[PDB]
């Protein structure tokens, strides 16, 4: 069984891994860089652009993916992932939708609308985006809507144009409650040690309970306390990864890290009872992941000339300049707030990244009847 997989039944660990590694990619380019992702969210955008590309263009996404969307028997374990994360019995809400957004006078090969249906429920929206102004407005408030009001201004002043013909989004939105909460009289400041001598005051949290746990060492034989923290649905969980060391950098993890590496732990805990020291934070981060897919093989959708979008539209040539993913979580007491909006934009520009750095600890945020990541993240270690 850990050797030979039904692809469609194993979708979820798939493009859960593809997700990660994307991760991996957006980890090395910073040293401890302080950022929030979502694995499924690029998944999702990944996966819609294997409906789009054609040729090598695809060929190239298939690959890093490690799966083709268009599988006999992908179509109804897509409904069914779908329907395992929607459905009431998680009690934490969990939210995706994906969209296409296309210059609206542009001819699209027939058999592109069934696909597109088939597997994402979802229809092209057609817009003018010769109108620059109000096509930047219309993706953004359907982004605000489906994220709950949390992402507002995905696309800021610059991040799309006139030459803009296609846009892919998801937006995922996340909302759970703890399964205990932490008990408000034990938040209070703790002190972190920056490296420039200085120090900040953080709020930081606590509580006592019966955790998953497990310890877990790395090749070359760095330690780490793996701590399982629940939702009150009894389906997802916050995965918690910190060093006993503080002369261990926190890439010695992220370098290592898989799908299968998290379900191993999820796998091999035992409950066990601990004292939780977890800080209060939000954390509001934008990566961009057009370095991180051409290091992953993804290259022919960038180029002008090479780029294949064919079996979307062989009207007029497009290729991608853009691919990003903005996130935003909020964790206190009562539980987490978490979304991301991942994006592949043709034409115009992203601004520059804004990275912050300080010493991490590693989160991961995953639906366990199913495998599937939704968001993970480095963040300032106590
Ligand atoms: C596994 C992978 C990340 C490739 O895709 C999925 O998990 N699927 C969920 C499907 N996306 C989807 N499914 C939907 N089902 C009903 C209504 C709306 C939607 C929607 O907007 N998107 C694709």
């Amino acid at each position: 069984s850990h050797m030979v997989h039904h692809p469609p039944s194993y979708v979820a660990h798939l493009a859960s891994d593809f997700g990660v590694r994307v991760f991996q990619q957006v980890a090395q380019a910073s040293k401890d860089r302080n950022v929030v992702f979502s694995p499924y969210g690029v998944a999702s955008v990944l996966a819609m652009l294997q409906l789009t590309t054609g040729g090598e263009t695809q060929q190239q996404i298939q690959a890093a993916m490690g799966f083709k969307i268009d599988d006999k028997g992908m179509a109804p374990a897509l409904r069914h992932l779908y329907k395992e994360l929607m459905g009431p019995w998680n009690k934490d809400e969990i939210s995706t939708t994906d969209a296409i957004f296309v210059q609206r006078d542009l001819k699209l090969v027939q058999g592109f609308m069934p696909h597109f249906f088939r597997l994402f429920r979802s229809t092209v929206k057609q817009v003018d985006f010769s109108e620059v102004e109000r096509a930047r407005f219309i993706i953004n408030d359907w982004v605000k809507t489906h994220t709950k009001g949390m992402i507002s201004n995905l696309l800021g002043k610059g991040a799309v144009d006139q030459l803009t013909r296609l846009v892919l989004v998801n937006a995922l939105y996340f909302n759970g409650q703890w399964k205990t909460p932490f008990p408000d009289s034990s938040t209070h400041r703790r002190l972190f040690h920056k490296s420039d001598g200085s120090t900040v005051s953080v709020p930081m949290m606590a509580q006592t309970n019966k955790f998953n746990y497990t310890e877990f060492t790395t090749p070359d034989g760095h330690y780490y306390d793996i701590l399982e923290l629940p939702y009150h649905g009894d389906t997802l969980s916050m995965f918690i990864a910190a060093p006993y060391e503080k002369e261990v950098p926190l890439s010695a993890l992220t370098n290592i890290l898989s799908a299968q590496l998290i379900s191993h732990w999820k796998g091999n805990m035992t409950r066990l009872p601990r004292l939780l020291v977890l800080p209060k934070f939000s954390l509001e981060t934008e990566v961009d992941l057009r370095k991180p897919l051409e290091n992953l093989g993804m290259t022919d959708m960038f180029r002008q000339f090479q780029a294949d979008f064919t079996s979307l539209s062989d009207q007029e040539p497009l290729h991608v300049a853009q691919a990003l993913q903005k996130v935003k979580i909020e964790v206190n007491e009562s539980g987490t707030v978490a979304s991301s909006s991942t994006a592949v934009i043709v034409s115009a520009r992203m601004a520059p990244e804004e990275i912050i750095m300080d010493r991490p600890f590693l989160f991961v945020v995953r639906h366990n009847p199913t495998g599937t990541v939704l968001f993970m993240g480095q963040v300032m270690e106590p």
